[PDB]
């Protein structure tokens, strides 16, 4: 029974950053200041544990009291699918609280338990395909800060930056609320030009536009972007609009990637399949509710030839990113030019996702996850 | 490097069965004789070994050293997905030579290979979802033997056998050439109620007939099945056919499963599903390709909210079932009123895949496929 569940245990502790989030939920950097993060552990028997980080609302005491621990606390850790279907079950009856993102935490914590239990990394587990990948820079939304992400050329000159740097392909994310002149689809197409200009033709360039143009202003966009040679257009519109999707994949030469925000698992991505809304898949740890889901989501795709590329960073998503084929990029940001992205996270003892000149990330070959957690740090800095 | 690959070998010997094979490749019970079988094992630098089951053909030298030894020797065992893609990749030039089974043992075997490395069953390393799960009863082909498989009251005896031995599902496979008056719709459908007299309602019936009748055939067939409320009709016509199956499943309101015999793997399986060619999806590890290519399958399925439906016995197939959820049966079998399939192999030490009284088939707690190999057995009776 030494793989039995015993403990579910969430830390919060004050991490230290940078990173500030607008009224709308976008990233920018700001004064340096403690944020609270949470990281959950799961514990078995033997002692041996798993662990995951998220912010602490989704593993706060009332999710973790009357889904987690009822789900998790005395089942054999390794049945990851019959726990997450379990805890997909309850979704629907649990007032809006049992969310993805809480599915998504105690999935990886799972996997990494499994994965620090046996000494081996997760993706190695999974069934490796690749030990590094390409990233692509993915760059924080427009902002207006001086010298920041606030014109156009500020994103051609840090363009210019991560190209030194050695990524190989760029990902804009342009201007959105509460911005104050935001959006506007001329200025991102000229950020986008700006870019294009900088890097020359053979650095693979990627935009994600404010999430809810109308559909004439994100053909508007798109039309733009295929003078540019962009490899993707990324969410240009409400994805709660499958038809619209549609309509605009019909519509743009260029590839559309989604859906990255979209709820309903793997199981909504088929409908974009089905319904051809899109010419790339997309997923993520986060956005799906896990590992588990997430790797379905690739295999959908690629049945049917499809990409399906990885939305975020960290080593949760690097990992699917690892054990898969078809996905061109490991998102390696958000970044800034006022931030150094390789500084990493105060509670990390190293970086989850280095990154060499050449624009490669290499799994660090670790048990689990792979986060090199101060747990030290932790608590030092422990809150509750 | 422990994990390095350094040995692929082939052990050719010789089983007593009383399965033979007829001009078409269905399988009859007849006299007691010696049949060659194959076991591959790959072998790492540590010492481990992993271990699967073959038709010698299917592993011969002429495979061996061409594709697989290359692909194979000197790499990380743990890149399943790394090495299956790169046999995929070299299917295409080999002159019709590396087949899906090809892929499929040594897949196998790399599965068997990590699991016994880390004193894991497969389906746990993979992510359990269930410990057991009910089995149908798999009908050997029919025959022209007396008392065994030749009338369809000889489908009804045999039925209420296995009902009595705890099935709560079981499928017919009826009447094929070279069996001398075969096929026949009106014979199918008589051995169809039969069962369904000798049984009752409560227990679940499928049937796999003729695997190339004509549209009107298969139509004729489907329409008789509903008015005895069988669970599935499957493989009806040629599978090569992927417009035939839509048009069938159109006409039939029992559901068609399939593709089981198809090529192309996962991809192909899409097809399936986009065209709407079938009700429930059907995937094996035989007809895939291997445990990673099943699974990939499972989860396409899932995430069109479709079931999946296993083919084949064996460890193999059963760590298949265990790990997913949309799937409703393992199959047991074949079976035949003259064997008793709990006999095992004689190169086995147990069964794979025992079944209680009440139809569940539990999965055994052993690393690896489980498979409980008698290698005395098999070095006392090698062939070469
Ligand atoms: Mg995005
Ligand atoms: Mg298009
Ligand atoms: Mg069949
Ligand atoms: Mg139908
Ligand atoms: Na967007
Ligand atoms: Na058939």
């Amino acid at each position: 029974s030494h793989m039995i569940i015993t403990d579910v245990e969430v830390r919060v502790f004050r991490t230290t950053t940078r990173r500030h989030s607008d009224s709308a939920g976008h990233a920018h950097p700001g004064p340096a200041h403690q944020v609270e993060q949470a990281m959950l552990t799961v514990r078995t028997e033997d002692g041996q544990e798993g662990h995951s980080f998220t912010a602490p609302e989704i593993v706060r005491p009332h999710v973790i009291e009357k889904f987690v621990k009822k789900v998790l606390i005395g089942e054999d850790h390794r049945d990851r699918e019959r726990l997450w279907q379990d805890l997909a079950h309850w979704q629907r009856g649990s007032a809006a609280q049992l969310t993805d993102r809480t599915l998504a935490v105690v999935d990886c914590a799972l996997w990494d338990l499994a994965g620090r239990s046996l000494g081996q990394p997760v993706y190695k587990l999974i069934g490796g395909y690749r030990d590094k990948v390409l990233a692509y820079g993915s760059i924080m939304c427009g902002d207006e800060l001086e010298g920041g992400l606030a014109t156009p050329e500020d994103y051609g000159r840090f363009a210019e930056t991560l190209v030194k740097r050695g990524y190989k392909g760029i990902k804009l994310h342009t201007w959105m609320p509460p911005v104050s002149w935001a959006p506007d689809v001329k200025m991102d197409l000229k950020a986008c030009a700006a870019v294009r200009e900088a890097v020359g033709p053979d650095i693979r360039l990627m935009i994600d536009a404010f999430h809810w143009y109308s559909r004439t202003d994100a053909l508007a966009l798109g039309r733009g972007l295929e003078k540019l040679g962009f490899d993707w257009i990324e969410e240009p519109m409400d994805e709660q609009s499958l038809s619209s999707y549609k309509w605009l994949s019909d519509n743009l030469d260029i590839p559309v990637v989604g859906p990255e925000s979209a709820a309903g698992k793997h199981w909504h991505r088929a409908e974009w399949i089905k319904a051809g809304a899109c010419d790339i898949l997309r997923t993520g740890v986060n956005d799906v509710g896990g590992i588990t889901p997430a790797l379905k989501t690739m295999h959908l795709a690629e049945a049917f030839g499809m990409e399906c590329e990885v939305h975020g960073n960290t080593a949760m998503n690097l990992h699917v990113v690892a054990a898969t084929k078809n996905c061109r990029w490991y998102e390696r940001g958000l970044l800034h030019p006022f931030l150094e992205y390789d500084d990493g996270h105060d509670y990390l003892k190293s970086l989850s996702d280095p990154m060499d000149r050449d624009g490669f990330v290499h799994v660090p070959d670790r048990p689990g996850l792979g986060e090199d957690i101060d747990f030290t740090f932790i608590d030092n800095n422990r809150v509750r």
